[PDB]
């Protein structure tokens, strides 16, 4: 009997996740010995790792400071970014620096940081390969999380809860992906890979944008052929659609069109800009086609975002007992709790991908997971 | 009377404040033995940094960053940050995507956090000096001597006390007044941002006055600089807008220089504390002005005569800077004070 | 005989049809006494003047001055803004000033000195009543032009060609004007007649944002209720739409929600935001719906730009002798003629409303204007 | 030998090709009677401002309005816009929407504009010197004396004569070179715009080194500024980019103040005209320090002896900016010069 049900167990340890871990510890430090929350998290990674794919060593954020793991739920949390530069003396610097957006750099450490003071609540390199649901009386009072090691042992996690932050896939049309044909996440992994070349950049928003840009690069003397305030008042009122329930960058906008009229000045273009079907990817790149041109090149990279990790196989039984809207999308409560009925007595609940895409994201991480902490521990008692 | 405490304090605006917040976050982390008494005492009957209580709707041009506790503390209750979310307005500031509140959201936090402070605090007290409490010839602590208004004397005990009073305007030979704050076809004033005045007065005659980046704000507005050379470059053809703003001796006009043309307007410098001091200013150093010399600890520079201290946290030099006294090192200053106290509670002196 | 034919009788003297003027006087120097080009431009305003009702005293052009009447044709020209400051004495000042744009009032009274030392070429308060074939084997030779002045005599321009720049026209569904119920133009002329109140925007683009502002201004205790680089590379190359025939201020962005989030915080909110029918003005304002919610004000301003003047009644016999595209439209050939055919044997040119609308432009103002004259010099002679 | 010329000149870069220019916008709108004769004599054999001729593709830092002519006469077929025109990039230039045109479109432009004045210039000459031509002590005109590559000596008479043989690099005591053009573990240099070399050298160790906006240009660039403390703050953890960037005595190091670890760096001062003057230079009143004082006219400063002028067009002080003689006045300035000229060339004379 070394597993007893937990009140929660967690899929996934990315950012999504560890926000909602931290949220378990402070919870845990207000509260007595009697009312702890008892919560682990799995990570199939062997190790904590946010994207890989876009570590390009000198770009600013896109998103400010306070966007962080935890502040717009607790502005006084010993995890925030303040708190992770007071630690490594570099607080002053930081404050005199007189900027909201540090580098890219300075939160993945961060995240490192936050990572490892809550190591305790995450097993990793465990792989979660479904949510089966534990019956009585018709009813699902728990579900034993089943998950399996590198090393094939499988085991189980009793959960009164689970909680769902697997992050996201890549993406509408456009369904293969070879050695030569890559997706935007891919760029870094494959630069240190390939070594006067050819490229394509199908896209849309800043990812697309970012690619061109460094195609160019400290690096190539080829071609390279592309194919903040909105939303700081578009939030506008702390209220959201609980009213009707009851992605470009200026300075790289400038940077580019720079590259392109520069070069058109001076003759040598190492750029292309295009506005406006099948491909055959043979030895000598691809013979991809656009409405007509079956133009060939290298390497082909594109842009179309992200997609969140479709649960229906980890919810194995359950995946009936969720309501649909009218496509068979899941339907997703306002505490984000998935749509199960009174059959099922936990709740699934769920970071990550809940209605959106497309976005290489940290907008409500901090108060999404605090105000499940709260759902969860409601659904416990009065 | 009292018994001695660790610190009384002398004054309650912003300076003083983040030193008493300072003096409880370490109260709740120590034990009930290394809790350090501290009482501030302030003549005002309330608080206000700003005694007129009817200041602007601009931004701040400094970063709200630098609040009572942030830069000592980010993780305080005490932060402008804690004081939003106490509002439900932490959510509208971090997605208004600034680093500048509004002037009147500083002053609202001000007085948000000197509330929480109140037991700290007497306030309708107004010190009137510092007699050294002596047995040979050594100063073991201070009366601090304090009159509320109507006339009744009262005494602290006090190891250590910090001078916080604020500063006054910086005026040479002539004062008068029929200064920068005090807002017809002549008045009068001046100033490096002044300028910061100037370019609002648009919308009667008045009469007025790189190898800068390295390492940041470890050292006026661009915005408003442009603004005003905007304004001037626009009045090509019409002179000043309203007005006729310009920028030396004496119903009633001032010549200046050769050729030339009652509120005033100039810079800023904090308190003489010598009356205060009374006895003790002679125990202290000075420069070869006579000036107050004052340590690495902020300690003013007393003999070795003295074993208690006398810090100064109300900012020391001579400003030139209203509402920036917080881009210097109120928060950190504070705290590092608060160590300086406790630090001197416990060694068994080897010199 | 006094009215021999001309070569051109233009109609209308705003921006567009001055450039025009001024490249027949630049044609004029270049060729001898044989070759003169005899243009004559007919305007009903008694005066020269642009817009009345954009004149906000102190805000800069939204457009750069090199986008004047005649630069980017001819940059060695007598009639370009820089050649109105030397002869001002500000051309230092200007070029000092190292910005591309000037105050809007600034080219108001380059208008009026470009079209004062031109004011040969014209007629004011002229109102052209109708473009006449005039016709021999069949075949139009000519047109009279026929105009009416302010005390009814009327008079034939008789021109081998004419050209259309009688400007544009407030605006889709909306089709009344009332003493409470003005266009964005109307603002200035109606703000200096109004004398808490409340407003209501509805529009698009930087003419709505423009209202919403000033309604504000040094101005109103009362309530206002809101209902560059793009195109700088979007030109791209000097080729244009000849390889395939073969709204946002930065600046006004943040001040404007700047207001709104300012006003949220300290609660005095002059503004309302607002985002997604039959009106029924009575005297009390307006009875105007939403999907729903048949809000009532003082008064209520659009901004769905402009449109250009419709010439089927000026054209009168010759409008079914033109070209239509699908919808009944009028066609325009490359050299900016009316598609007549043969039987029509001068041309009908046209300025301004040739594609587009919405825009309170010049863009190619000074170059259309030359290709026009040259098609015109072109079709006289070898 | 020759008719006596309206004006000679010294040298053909851009100071004097705006002259160039200049004369002969004045001889198209005077009659046969009014024309100028200007000839120009340069010591290259072909135009060339940079001899290096393989320059940057960065933008310039100032205006294209500041070009060869237009401050002067902006309806000038010689203007940058005019060149552009010429090029069917006016309209890509437009749209382009900018002030700041990349370095090499006006090292281009110059070329361009210099190639239409050909026949007012001689190149491949040096000029040696200005012996005066004398009737009673007093100087008529001038008997301008230059040198092929082939020792051929020939002689320009001329009313005036106009200096703008350009500028000099300045060094102190130190002068090797195995300056800031001629871009490994130790070199040398320094500037107060060499920040701008400073900052593309991220990507070895090398040595180097308000009341601001009335009236605008009437009197370094912000970008650069911040891509350096960017770079510097960035650089938290790491040192300096690829190299060792730093910023007094002499395979070889020098040591600089106390404690400190072979091409230079610096600013620029106008050549010395002592030489080609000859016996004239004793003609011309100094200040109080010998140095050559120059009238509004731009005039060297010479005795009532000297009848026509000598004129300065090659900027005369010590600019301590390249690509910037042209924000100065190249085009006003050879136009008050060019007036100078033809006004003495009328007068019955009376002082
Ligand atoms: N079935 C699964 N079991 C365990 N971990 C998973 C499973 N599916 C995805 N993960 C992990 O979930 C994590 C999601 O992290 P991430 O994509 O960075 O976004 P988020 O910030 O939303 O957590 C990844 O580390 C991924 O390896
Ligand atoms: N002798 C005194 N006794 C008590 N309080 C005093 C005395 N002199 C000045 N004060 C008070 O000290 C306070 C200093 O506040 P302020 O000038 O805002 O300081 P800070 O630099 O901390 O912002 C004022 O409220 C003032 O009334
Ligand atoms: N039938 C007409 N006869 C004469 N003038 C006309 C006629 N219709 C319009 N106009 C005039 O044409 C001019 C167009 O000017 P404007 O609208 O400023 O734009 P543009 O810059 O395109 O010329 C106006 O002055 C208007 O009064
Ligand atoms: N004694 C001389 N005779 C003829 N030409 C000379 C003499 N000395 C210098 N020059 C030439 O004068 C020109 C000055 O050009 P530059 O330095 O570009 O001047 P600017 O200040 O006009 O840009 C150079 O081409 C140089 O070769």
């Amino acid at each position: 009997d070394s597993n007893p049900v937990r009140d929660l167990v967690g899929v996934g340890f990315g950012p999504s996740n560890l926000a909602l871990a931290i949220a378990v510890r402070e919870h845990n430090a207000q509260v007595g010995a009697g009312d702890q929350v008892d919560a682990r998290f799995l990570e199939s990674k062997p190790a904590f790792g946010w994207h890989r794919g876009m570590l390009i060593d000198d770009a600013t954020m896109q998103v400010s400071f306070l966007k962080d793991l935890v502040t717009q739920r607790n502005p006084a949390s010993e995890f925030s970014f303040l708190s992770y530069l007071h630690s490594k003396g570099r607080l002053v610097d930081f404050i005199n620096h007189k900027s909201l957006f540090p580098l890219r750099v300075e939160f993945h450490d961060y995240f490192e940081w936050a990572a490892s003071h809550l190591d305790d609540s995450v097993d990793y390199g465990v792989e979660v390969v479904g949510v089966e649901p534990v019956v009585r009386d018709g009813v699902v009072e728990h579900f034993d999380v089943v998950g399996r090691t590198a090393s094939g042992q499988e085991m189980t996690y009793p959960a009164r809860n689970v909680v769902l932050a697997t992050g996201l896939e890549p993406n509408p049309e456009g369904i293969t992906s070879g050695d030569r044909v890559w997706h935007n996440s891919e760029l870094l992994h494959r630069i240190e890979s390939l070594p006067d070349e050819r490229f394509v950049v199908v896209g849309a928003g800043q990812s697309a944008a970012e690619v061109v840009a460094h195609l160019h690069g400290r690096f190539q003397d080829a071609q390279v052929s592309a194919v903040d305030s909105p939303f700081a008042n578009r939030i506008f009122d702390p209220s959201a659609v609980d009213d009707f329930y009851t992605v470009v960058d200026l300075d790289l906008i400038n940077d580019l069109y720079r590259r392109v009229y520069q070069e058109k000045v001076l003759g040598r273009e190492r750029l292309r800009v295009l506005n406006t079907l099948e491909v055959v990817e043979t030895d000598t790149g691809v013979r991809v086609a656009v409405e007509k041109a079956l133009l060939e090149s290298d390497v082909v990279v594109y842009a179309t975002g992200y997609r969140p990790s479709d649960p229906t196989a980890l919810l194995g039984e359950l995946a009936e007992h969720c309501e649909r809207d009218d496509q068979g999308r899941y339907r997703v409560a306002r505490d984000y709790r998935l749509m199960t009925g009174s059959a099922v007595r936990g709740g699934i609940y769920l970071q990550g991908g809940t209605e959106h895409t497309h976005g290489i994201l940290l907008s409500n991480t901090a108060v999404r997971g605090g105000e499940i902490l709260r759902s969860i521990v409601d659904d416990r008692g009065t």
